[PDB]
């Protein structure tokens, strides 16, 4: 996250990292949103690679103990059978992720609500980004869980010539673009909250940001859009 200030201990609750095996320890590769106890929603590119994966719940500092963390493997991936690799602007961003145990709620293990289907947010709505992705372009991953307040910028602004043309989909929300904060690498697959009757709901997974760099006036960060998703969420839930 650019431009972001440090999230409380306790804000985020559902906010997962989600990271490979690398050599004899783990390396933070993107966020994720626990959805069940055991189900865990990130974007698809997140885990094109065929690595090892352990998601971690109750994380806040990636580099010290805690005192709060639960560690569990990965049991099953099911991405969204649309997903291209080769086509992020297409969407279908999303995978969903079976852990191998049920995780322990408590307060800083929590699941994510998600927006009703069909929900869409009025342009400038209240969001925060939060991830442990890079605090600048071409920097470096936050040690500590990183927020940051990016308004929605709706479909008709966000689709037109001058932020991301054709390229964003009406299965995506755009959130940001102030050319200050936005998502960046290491934030992808993580949750965009967003406030809607007196409730954070997670209504964005990071999918990606202009190649130009992460904090880009009029390119605002883009999230599948997880009111889409959500027939599709529940029945891969109900059949796994
Ligand atoms: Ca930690």
């Amino acid at each position: 996250v650019v431009g972001g200030t440090e999230a409380q201990r306790n804000s985020w609750p559902s906010q997962i990292s989600l990271q490979y095996r690398s050599g004899s320890s783990w390396a933070h590769t993107c966020g994720g949103t626990l959805i069940r106890q055991n189900w865990v929603m990130t974007a698809a590119h997140c885990v094109d690679r065929e690595l090892t994966f352990r998601v971690v719940v109750g994380e806040h500092n990636l580099n010290q103990n805690n005192g709060t963390e639960q560690y569990v493997g990965v049991q099953k991936i099911v991405v969204h059978p649309y997903w291209n690799t080769d086509d992020v602007a297409a969407g279908y961003d999303i995978a969903l992720l079976r852990l191998a145990q049920s995780v322990t709620l408590n307060s800083y293990v929590q699941l994510g609500v998600l927006p009703r289907a069909g929900t869409i947010l009025a342009n400038n709505s209240p969001c925060y980004i939060t991830g442990w992705g890079l605090t600048r372009t071409n920097g470096q991953l936050a040690q500590t869980l990183q927020q940051a307040y990016l308004p929605t910028v709706d479909y008709a602004i966000c689709s037109s010539s001058s932020y991301w043309g054709s390229t964003v989909k009406n299965s995506m929300v755009c959130a940001g673009g102030d050319g200050v904060r936005s998502g960046c690498q290491g934030d992808s697959g993580g949750p965009l909250h967003c406030l809607v009757n007196g409730q954070y709901a997670v209504h964005g997974v990071t999918s990606f940001v202009s190649r130009l760099g992460c904090n880009v006036t009029r390119k605002p960060t883009v999230f599948t859009r997880v009111s889409a998703y959500i027939s599709w969420i529940n029945n891969v839930i109900a059949s796994n």
